[PDB]
């Protein structure tokens, strides 16, 4: 809703039946708000307009923020049942399914059969082969993209420099070599992830809301071959950030809403099973030695969540359309990565 | 055989997409050579050494395409992944802006004169007419046809040759009036009905494999498919018997005028993409078909016109960008040449 009519013609030359040589004026359009990278509205016949046919009455109409492997990986997903179906595919956007459901509240991600259900899902997302790169470049490959950004960047709010230059004071780029280390150092395996599995991109079924297989993983964006370690433990990262919030800055972060050991243990005891069929046939006391290398894995790997999380900020916060409070968010991500790197030790 | 010096970018993309012995493989021990056969892309043939042994999984042996010069590339790539989870085409094992890594399926192309034989030419139509029955994400209006050939004009206005037959060439090709003439195609074509489909737009005896150990056929290379007029996709397929580019001398290609399907070859041809296309079709009576076949007759000889006159224009706009060896020039007078002819046969 902004006089771009392109989502009109999008609609009427991509879709079958009534939606070809549908006027105009008879074309409903509105936003959906939620997300931080990509614009997302949803697109309807009038409801006395009702024509026979497979044809979708309704569906979504999804922007991207500021190309290929996105659209690619939609396809194949939708091609596998493991997503949305696909209607319409342009360089600027594609036209997708609308599915009765709503996206889950940060407060639910705790939730024990939450939980389970979305570590099995992220465990049989892992095991996927994807036509892509398959070395892990992704994760210092993009946090240098970022940082090349971030240390070019100036504003000329009073307020927004202070900010700026708090968050420079960290030394970033030292910061982000001793993460390096860290992280290289540590095993994590290459696996197919987714890599930001949020509450926002997690769909409470509606129907489904019984039985396991009530939910479905959605916004596949930022998806690529990376260390498994970051896709939990950017996961473990969102129980504490709650992007619902009405007011400025238009989210809450809340640290002590992390998960417990005994909490990460719950999910990874779901993850481990149905990522590695050998698993449940193992001793008891190989499973814990396992279990235990893997909260190492994953805590470490967390970190890589706050600061990548926290660069990618900074730039939107020069590049984005979208109203949020990106400084305080970065500086919101941050803070939870010293406070970490200090519980660690490492 | 042996690839330009650069095999090395071959060699780096196997090595970074696909998994198992791949990973590990050292630029000394990679096999590769190129595949001849096209007239848009490069391709070629990748391979582990023998004496190398799979760690499980992986493919031995990989096609690795590479895009020619000719929003698109979107689509193109969205088309074979879809193609791939439908076992409507090869695997794909790796996407990247100038191309990609395929399965390597055993089997060969078809010959020129292979798509006469009753057995081969049936089984094409009713390939066809199934890939006319899908849904696909794009733009279900018929822009292509006319859209591309537009495009094509635009660009062969403003292209200027330094070589002197070859600018002899093109204002001979020029002094048709190619302008007027495209608007005298749209008038012919606009008032001759046909369905909007999904077409190929490309399906020529090299685009079509033969499987080993052989439903013989494999429908190829889908990157001019888009919806378009059905006539065109057939018209296209029928003007491909008239042309041979396996000519091993300058120009690189045999035009055989007397290789149009014959009225009996057509008729044979639509009668197998009928009933794989239309439901209904062999229950209907006998008077009811005959009209069917004879109003699809004269719809595709009249769209075959734009495939001569479509790749006509291509082929120009390859001469001045295409880095292929092939007597472009020479092909585009051809297709002329075959366009003029057939627009005497129908009368019009
Ligand atoms: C929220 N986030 C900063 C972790 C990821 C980017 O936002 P979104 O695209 O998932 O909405
Ligand atoms: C052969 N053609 C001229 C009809 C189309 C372009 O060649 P190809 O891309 O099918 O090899």
């Amino acid at each position: 809703p902004r006089t771009r009519r392109r989502a009109y013609l999008w609609c009427k030359e991509f879709l079958p039946g009534a939606w070809r040589g549908l006027r105009e004026d008879e074309f409903h359009i509105s936003v959906i708000r939620g997300g931080l990278s990509n614009m997302l509205f949803q697109c309807s016949l009038p409801d006395t307009t009702a024509t026979l046919g497979d044809e979708p009455r309704k569906v979504l109409l999804r922007l991207y923020g500021a190309m290929v492997l996105e659209s690619v990986m939609f396809a194949i997903l939708a091609e596998r049942s493991l997503g949305p179906k696909l209607y319409g595919i342009f360089p600027q956007g594609r036209l997708e399914q609308f599915i009765p459901s709503r996206r889950l509240d940060t407060e639910e991600l705790s939730l024990p059969d939450i939980s389970a259900e979305i570590a099995e899902k992220m465990a049989t997302f892992h095991g996927m082969k994807m036509p892509f790169n398959k070395e892990p470049k992704w994760l210092f490959g993009t946090m240098e993209k970022y940082l090349k950004e971030v240390l070019r960047i100036k504003f000329t709010e009073e307020s927004r420099i202070k900010k700026l230059h708090k968050l420079l004071s960290y030394n970033l780029p030292l910061e982000l070599e001793n993460l390096r280390s860290l992280l290289e150092s540590t095993p994590s395996p290459v696996v197919f992830c987714h890599n930001d599995c949020q509450e926002g991109n997690i769909l409470l079924l509606e129907g489904r809301e019984n039985s396991k297989q009530k939910l479905m993983l959605i916004d596949f964006e930022y998806s690529s071959y990376n260390y498994r370690g970051f896709d939990i433990g950017n996961h473990f990262c969102e129980w504490m950030y709650d992007y619902s919030y009405e007011k400025y800055p238009f989210f809450r972060a809340n640290i002590r809403k992390y998960p417990t050991k005994k909490q990460q243990l719950h999910f990874i005891s779901s993850y481990l099973p149905a990522f590695q069929n050998d698993f449940e046939n193992l001793s008891t006391e190989e499973k814990s030695i396992i279990k235990e290398e893997m909260l190492l894995e994953v805590n470490r790997f967390a970190l890589a969540s706050h600061f990548l999380w926290g660069l990618w900020s900074i730039v939107q916060a020069k590049i984005s359309s979208i109203e949020f409070g990106y400084m305080d968010y970065a500086q919101a991500r941050f803070d939870a990565y010293f406070h970490q790197k200090r519980k660690l030790g490492v």
